[PDB]
């Protein structure tokens, strides 16, 4: 996968599981248009996201509903949700890994490039 | 001041001086309005962002320009900018402190939230 | 004051009020010797912790108790503490601030430097 | 492996290479005692620290060697290492994942527990 993310939970010590994650690519026009999305597994990653051929360069937007997870744990977020806005692929794609790191009131992350 | 923004950089061990901070409030239509902007000063915070009077309820939008500042530092960015998305004064007036810690590919953001 | 410290609750939206912050030097034996300690107030800051006079150079220890602040408030700690180990002065005097942000299984650090 | 340490670099988003982690556990007399060590391969990890029948219930310490690599890469450091002090095992063991992401003036820690 050219493309993953990781979402962790920071009150549990937990994968932070059930989370919707949305991506989006900019387009010519300066407008978001969707490009893939899913669902964290057990393990905190929404699995096979993207594929070689469509992972182009260019602007990328990621998305994590954390406002969804919290109220479902029955504890009161800050968030609206998280976002994460970057440049891809200047020379050439590797490997890219997003993760996300949750607290109520608070999150951080993180960018891994890889040699595939 | 209801809403205060902090900035650090975490390469140099200093305040982030000089960087763009820009505010957008949500409209009806679900675009995203400007609501307020300014500039970091020497301290990392930028004054006077809005005032009690101007600062109703409704979903808004904080975005801190770190692309031009790790640029005018001779130094390679992987972020366009660094966002914090939120819901504010929905039970009553509140003050918002929005702390952010930069480094190349990743950052942070904390909230504290005070009864006026 | 050339020593100072912020404590921030990433669970609550809040400064960390009434925790306690000891602080260590290095000896020639190489022991930890106690050089001050101090307790956060509701900014989340231990205000006096030490002056000019008696921080010289040497490598310094600032250590944080999570573990009794997440207990007060009956919330399960991974953490016994959050600590910072730096050597202080050798280029000169200097002033620091010590920034940390607490989670109940996580923490980051940061220091700002600036020349008197 | 029950027990397990990453580290990522924040300013080149890579994982940081060659990199000596030591762990200690504290002892009945209140000191602390060598219990595993190794130096990052280039995943950013350590392989086998220990094993199942070793890691018991009780107070350890990981130190991460952050001074060595910064001054490798040419550029200035703060900290002289970073450390992570915890309780494990209190309902007995499971998985124990210790992750650290480093910057110049800057790192952060999170625990992950998963189901084995």
């Amino acid at each position: 996968c050219p493309l993953m993310v990781k979402v962790l939970d920071a009150v549990r010590g937990s994968p932070a599981i059930n989370v919707a994650v949305h991506v989006f690519r900019k387009a010519a026009d300066d407008t978001w248009e969707p490009f893939a999305s899913g669902k964290t597994s057990e393990s905190g990653e929404p699995h096979g996201l993207t594929t070689e051929e469509e992972f182009v360069e260019g602007i990328y937007k990621v998305e994590i509903d954390t406002k969804s997870y919290w109220k479902a744990l029955g504890i009161s977020p800050f968030h609206e949700h998280a976002e994460v806005v970057f440049t891809a692929n200047d020379s050439g794609p590797r490997r890219y890994t997003i993760a996300a790191l949750l607290s109520p009131y608070s999150y951080s992350t993180t960018a891994v490039v890889t040699n595939p």
